[PDB]
């Protein structure tokens, strides 16, 4: 349930197992032949952490269907056996099956949130054979959802019901860390914060399942007990593009753990998004965890380079489309002060794409209880695990339950209501919750008008709908955006963009050129600025990223402001100039 | 002196400290203000391992001159203090200065080979402040050599006397590992190997400062004592493009260590390069450790992707131009069976570039003992550390003492003779030694004709010399190559190529197009095939890589067969087709 | 009816009116305000010949709907009025309306074949105001056919039912030439040719509505009368990639005209295409008249450069997709010996694209006699004018009645039968006739199985149908191609290809890369080579060309082997290498 980020501490080890491992694609006999008992024969090599799809050559390897087998020896000196020995998989995409010495000792479903297993038993002395089997199959029981054909259909292999590539393998690091036999399992810190003062102060309610410091390291307070409080006069507020992390050192019996924490408040008021009781405006992008050749595999240099590029562009936020990102990127946004919209793996809960699923002649609606999505029981686990992991991040400003689901369809409200409730139940900060809405929903039809504190739109007026007629597409966008203002809620665009192949130009623009992309964003942004209830623009996407092959995809999705190697297209200088004249707070009040 | 690659063992920990650290550029006051004593104020963030140059924005950051300060807290539980606690910096480019709790506890010069320091003392209990200061200054005392102007001169900042970018910072991982208070410090394994038999067998002399296994893990022998021997009948030979690693588990008192070892032989005979007493032919490239945005920082996914690309292209070798590569890439070449020419940091020992260095009107010759290179004392340490690190790699087939030095100049022979001798003294396998020769040397003038077992040429007939006249450049290449045959030694080309901007084409080629690059290699390769003493072609470069800015460099060096993101130019399919019809052994005999 | 190419002769002038003219877009009032009577006010400038769409900036100009007005003064000295003064418009796209001094004196429909008008009357003395009004509207009465929406529909403006841009304006030159009051109006020359001899000879039946020369200019024969004959012993055959043009100087009363003529024979025999009674194999492309910025406007330098590129690539043929090309390019193919498949303007006679045309709920079939295409009466004129213009070209080897019509639909056979009959009636050489068949037709369903001497296919197995699965697409292509062999007729592919953005690469190819395009053609060509009745491959397209904007078109059609500026993609070197090992005659017999 609780996943504290493993760190070197006075009582905890941290043996990163990352490196080149043994690796073999399953041919369909890996389990009956029980490869996880003996070392892998005729093995290949594969570095972890990384998606494996792009790391060898050949369509049979990249488009492989099914299982793969990682393997690696591990050994602990016996003087360490006095402590707990837990193996924490930061992510395994999609389905993991961890064997140790031939014995199955863990299973996990969901390829973007951490999970651990105790190793004290089953850990012989000497060299131990650790095998991790990884499955990539997606279907109606997985998040993200796998369809029965390509998303372009109707216009043995996986068929993503989502517009990105099904990168799989050990996406994030596999580490080993120790704890004493009586350990800290979780920490929770909320902040009630008094703004009546001219010099605002704070009250920090915590709850351990304890010392406070400042940015430098100066000790400022101490308290006993599992539950307690800290009172900070003249407290320093964590703010967008101006972070400040206090340090919280929680000493229990024979175990210490330190957690950075940012002091800030998040509150919706009418048509206004308030961070520290100031009217915020989102500037930024939907991102992907997508680099070359790591695939989805974690890349800490790119994370820092992306964040640099952001501050260069005068952005302040992004959403973790369309899955929870790595812990490291979350802590980084804490240090660098980048506003994050944390989103679940719930993309493709919408059976109107992919041509469609049919039964006895009739088309299957999304939430058909016997032939439709079978994802809600798992959809709930994800909301639980994601909020348990990221509950303490001052950068996490709003939760996103799903990306472009069948929001306006029969069965939709009953599907999302318990998920929205579960989200507000478990988030101790009671943060805003939302859903990122497919094109085609209206204020009346969208079940997000009821459940969500913020309306997040994905609209492509001037690309899919209207292109290349930007004049017509403008009056379309104004007409729908006007009608959204009647909810009295805040509206932001979480996706808008036009595919642009870097290098293509015309003085009289056509689609796919850099000129058109700039004109597209000019037209959209002009209409955004007309409505005081629009509190955010986030372009799609930050950077070109890989997808499944299709007529509609020119070597991936090309809607990025930057190329896959982070080089700027002309639009990136357009946005940099616009976002430079737009503040973080009080844009239009 | 001895650097065994740290691994998880039954007696040794491995706590990788890699992650985001604190980071600050020095402004010139970092040492008088003693930043290494207290946590860094106004700090930035930086991931290790990585070169820092490309990870923030701004020419002042990328072209920074001098020092930077990394910082990070470290903590070990006290039950671990019973063991040795050693901190191993895999590489720090260029000059490292490791402080702990404010106390200077290590220094190192040379930014591409490992170095460690004991942490048992100075390691308080609790949270310890670990600071690493990194200097990037290059001059006549450094390897690589820094000049006084750009290499294009004559046609406060560093000026590389080498054609690549001066990426600096913590290039390779920083880890912590433990050993018992009586530990293994080094292992050495040579192989005398009997080919008179129809089923060749082997004798494995080892020497520890002990059990044998096969590829799977089946135990095959055991022996007592520090020095001993193994006899393997029907031994399996490590071979190019067909690796096989035995496992050697050396158990000493309360400490175990495992080392993979490949059984093969390397011997020069006349005009023939023999691996396992067969006539080898080199196919491949000079490489760089260059990726985006890591800079020189280690990238294990790219290493695997590069090696995949190699086997796709039917290559078999590369040289580590122009510095020793990471341990991980060396072990990978052991697993994947890739022939490596291991090269020192000795590039730029040649003062005829960069316009030149002048004194009282007269130009300074390279090996002027008072105004020239001051590098030999350090040049010797590098040969010592590099051979101590890579002595056991079956993939390391020949050593390269320097890249394009002033090989035919006054003082040259006296400079290189002790280095060549030192190389053969310390390599227990007595492997071939060479020097990669600048253009302009001849068989008579090049001091490598005496010292080297293999003649390695860098020739650009059809680019720098002769372009765009490939007809003229051909008869130039034949005329010089003929004269090299009189030494009766093997000759390979370690560098040849033409800058090619991906995407530029003409049916009637001009320079910088993909057509010209292909025609260039066609002309060169035609002349190579005429001479039975040519035993290898290695193109320059594997991939486009970053350099200092200059009129002659179109956003880096563009001589790669692949782009910086490893996408193939047309020449890469040309070479793949040629190398497919050329075997590894017995090409022409 | 008869259009001899105007040339400088001993009795005929040739005053090319090409240059910058006055030009104005109609706003809807140009005719009621009668702009053709007085010089154009507020005029713009425009060069003729050229398409006007790309020659100014702005989507309103490029996508203009309706009329434009050209204007220019013309003046003839009165001593020339003793002769005929005829104004010959080589092409005006689409609908021309020629005024002189304000009086309407000609009209023409069809924007790709020549038409003339006599100027002896209405030609005052002094400066005469010549106005040409040009209309671009396309609909169900035009060839090419204009639809009611974009071709991507169902997945005030023109909507091409064809995949190229609707370039309009004075496409080809406007010239003035004179004749005496009793003139030559037409010349027709057929060749019966005796191959029983070891040194074949010829008989040249002519017919004027007369002297013979050879390549140099040596006179070889003479004859009187309108109808006559020439007997050439040891005649030199015009051949593919080896042209030879005799010269025919026809002197009548006070008028001389010279016409080049090539002696060759064209005959279908079973599954064999015979030129000079030898078994031919087509190598080449579907082309376009498309360059920058001329649009469709004639470009003689590119024609020569394209033909050079062809001979560089070892091509031998192309088709004039999808309209008759310029006279100059036809005469050039005579000189350079390039085999041409002459095709009419009949593209888009197929109402299954563009989403579709609907009436009372039911969809309109193509050849619905009241709501479908209204093109046959004009379709006949085009066949008449095209064969009258190009009847004498030895390079014109087969006629193409239409490109991808609804060949397998109700009403189709009755639509095409009179067109096919008309084609064989008026071609004195009785040359093969064909139809280029959309994907989806089979040997049974395609009405071209009956009417056509050669089966011409457009198939995209591995792009539109099957991509990116080339394995599956292969067995699809073999299965359909096998079934075509049962007609015992010759089968060639007039179109196959994959969109490829120059510069995109992967070692593991995906769609739109240069690697995929090469693999696509490898798979297709492998299946072509399996069937002795396949007598030709012609790739689509020769070069990237402009189209209307759509999601499916990355700045135009990118299926070219070369870019729009004729620079080669990787596939162009693939084809050059293949076509080099494939002869013109007797490929497989
Ligand atoms: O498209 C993009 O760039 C990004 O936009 C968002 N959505 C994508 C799919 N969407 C589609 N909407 C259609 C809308 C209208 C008709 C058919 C539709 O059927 C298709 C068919 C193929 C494809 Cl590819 C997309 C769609 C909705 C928008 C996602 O959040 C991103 O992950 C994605 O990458
Ligand atoms: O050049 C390349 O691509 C690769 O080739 C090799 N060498 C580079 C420098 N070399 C030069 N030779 C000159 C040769 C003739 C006249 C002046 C010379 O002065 C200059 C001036 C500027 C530059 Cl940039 C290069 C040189 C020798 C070849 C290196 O091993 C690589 O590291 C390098 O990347
Ligand atoms: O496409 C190309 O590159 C070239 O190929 C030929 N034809 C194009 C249109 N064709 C289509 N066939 C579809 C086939 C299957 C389903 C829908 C179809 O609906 C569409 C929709 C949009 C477009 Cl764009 C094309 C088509 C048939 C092939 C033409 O001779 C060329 O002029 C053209 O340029
Ligand atoms: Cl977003
Ligand atoms: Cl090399
Ligand atoms: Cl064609
Ligand atoms: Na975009
Ligand atoms: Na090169
Ligand atoms: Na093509």
């Amino acid at each position: 349930n609780a996943m504290l980020y493993p760190v070197l501490t006075q009582s905890r080890l941290l043996s990163d197992l990352s490196g080149v491992w043994n690796f073999k694609l399953d041919n369909g006999k890996g389990f009956e032949e029980k490869w996880y008992e003996k070392p892998l024969k005729d093995a290949d090599t594969m570095p972890v952490p990384a998606s494996y799809n792009d790391l060898k050559e050949g369509t049979d390897f990249r488009d492989h269907y099914g299982w793969v087998f990682y393997q690696r020896n591990i050994s602990v000196p016996e003087y360490v056996k006095s402590q707990r020995i837990v193996l924490r998989c930061a992510a395994v995409t999609h389905y993991a099956m961890i064997y140790l010495n031939g014995k199955l000792i863990c299973e996990h479903k969901g390829g973007f949130l951490p999970f651990e297993v105790e190793l004290n038993d089953d850990l012989q002395d000497g060299d131990n054979l650790l095998t991790i089997a990884v499955n990539n199959v997606i279907d109606y029981t997985t998040l993200p959802v796998g369809g029965k054909a390509n998303m372009m259909s109707g216009m043995p292999q996986n068929n993503p019901n989502f517009d990105f590539f099904n990168y799989c393998g050990i996406t994030r690091p596999v580490k080993i860390y120790t704890t004493p036999e009586t350990y800290i399992n979780d920490i929770t810190v909320t902040a009630d914060i008094d703004f009546t003062k001219e010099e605002p102060s704070a009250v920090l309610n915590y709850n351990v399942e304890v010392e406070l410091f400042d940015e430098e390291g100066t000790k400022l307070s101490e308290t006993e007990g599992s539950e307690g409080t800290f009172e900070i006069s003249n407290v320093r507020l964590w703010q967008p593009l101006n972070a400040y992390l206090y340090k919280i050192k929680v000493t229990a019996g024979q175990d210490v753990y330190t957690l950075p924490y940012g002091v800030r408040s998040v509150r919706v008021d009418g048509t206004k998004f308030l961070i520290n009781e100031k009217p915020f405006y989102f500037k930024g992008y939907g991102k992907h965890e997508d680099t070359f050749p790591n695939g989805r595999g974690i890349n800490l240099p790119m994370n820092t380079k992306d964040i640099s590029i952001m501050k260069w562009q005068h952005a302040n936020s992004f959403r973790t489309s369309h899955y929870p990102y790595s812990e490291e990127m979350m802590r980084l946004c804490d240090e660098e002060g980048i506003v994050v919209i944390d989103e679940t793996t719930a993309v493709g809960v919408n059976l109107q794409f992919g041509g469609g699923a049919n039964f006895g002649g009739e088309r299957i609606g999304t939430f058909d209880k016997e032939h439709g999505v079978q994802t809600q029981e798992h959809h709930k686990d994800v909301i639980r695990d994601l909020i348990s992991r990221d509950k303490n991040h001052a950068c996490v400003v709003m939760w996103s339950i799903a990306n472009e689901p069948d929001s306006a369809a029969e069965g939709a409200y009953d599907y999302f209501k318990p998920l929205y409730d579960l989200a507000r139940e478990l988030d101790p900060q009671k943060r805003p919750c939302t859903l990122v809405s497919v094109q085609g929903t209206t204020a009346d039809t969208d079940c997000s008008s009821q459940l969500s504190d913020v309306i997040c739109l994905n609209r492509y007026y001037g690309w899919y709908f209207g292109g290349p007629d930007l004049e017509v597409s403008e009056t379309g966008l104004r007409k729908e955006l006007s009608d959204w203002g009647k909810l009295g809620k805040p509206v932001m665009f979480t996706e808008y963009g036009a595919d642009t192949v870097s290098g293509l130009h015309d003085t009289t623009s056509v689609m796919y050129t850099e000129e058109y992309q700039v004109e597209y964003y000019e037209m959209n942004n002009k209409v955004f600025d007309e409505f005081d209830f629009v509190v955010g623009e986030q372009a799609w996407n930050f950077a070109d990223f890989a997808t499944s092959q299709s007529l509609l995809r020119v070597q991936g999705n090309k809607k990025g402001l930057f190329t896959r190697d982070r080089k700027p297209k002309m639009v990136a200088h357009y946005f940099r100039n616009r976002w430079s004249a737009i503040p973080e707070f009080g844009y239009k009040t």
